[PDB]
């Protein structure tokens, strides 16, 4: 074998997710917690896949850019090959996804997205869960999550407090696709 593609976003009140191709917040925590979910696996030994657009791999920081205990899939049409071993540069989202699932050592595709990198992860068949970070306020984003149906899903009803670093505020959301839920 089962293999899940789980869609990871943190947006605003407006669905805003970046600004000025960066995103518009730093939060710590909320970006340690990311690093957890998406590099932590059931099989020691097996890894975790990291699928990003070619903007959201910019605003990785260079000295972390190939995401590190993660495989990283590059969607891109303009990029040359990148020589990492642990970096692969796909032209589709199919080809991508063909290689990641050809790929046994790979536990879980954690869509980290761009724009049109999550919607075409929520029209995948290895759609599973969406861990959505809502964060309060308007910060004036340019780019924005896609528009999706929540009818869709079912949210999990774990306990979420509200969090708050830096005067920004925000809450935890996971939801399960109800074709497995
Ligand atoms: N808050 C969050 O959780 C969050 C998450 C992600 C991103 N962001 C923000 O959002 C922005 C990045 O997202 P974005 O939507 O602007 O861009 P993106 O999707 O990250 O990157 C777009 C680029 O990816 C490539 N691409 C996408 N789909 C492809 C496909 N199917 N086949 C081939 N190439 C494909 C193309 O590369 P070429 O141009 O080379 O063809 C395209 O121009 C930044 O501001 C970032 O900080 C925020
Ligand atoms: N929720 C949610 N938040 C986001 O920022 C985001 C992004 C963009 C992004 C994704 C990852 C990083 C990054 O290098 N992060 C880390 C930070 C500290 C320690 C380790 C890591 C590591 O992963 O190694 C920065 C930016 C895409 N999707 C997202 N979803």
């Amino acid at each position: 074998r089962t293999l899940h593609m789980n869609l990871i976003v943190a947006v605003d009140g407006c669905g805003g997710i970046g600004r000025n191709g960066g995103m518009p917040w730093f939060l710590p925590a909320e970006m340690a917690r990311f690093a957890k979910l998406t590099t932590l696996t059931t099989d020691s030994g097996k890894k975790n896949a990291v699928i990003m657009g070619r903007k959201v791999w910019e605003s990785i920081p260079p000295k972390f850019r190939p995401l590190k205990s993660r495989f990283n899939v590059v969607l891109s049409k303009k990029m040359k090959e990148e020589s990492n071993e642990n970096v692969v540069v796909a032209r589709s989202f199919e080809s991508a996804v063909s290689l990641l699932q050809d790929m046994e050592n790979i536990e879980t595709i954690w869509n980290i997205g761009g724009r049109e990198v999550y919607e075409l992860g929520l029209n995948s068949p290895f759609l599973h869960q969406m861990y959505i970070t809502r964060v309060e306020g308007d910060f004036l984003a340019d780019v924005f999550f896609p528009r999706v149906d929540y009818g869709r899903f079912i949210k999990s009803t774990e306990s979420e407090e509200m969090h708050e670093e830096k005067g920004i505020k925000y809450r935890y959301e996971i939801y399960t696709i109800k074709t497995d839920k």
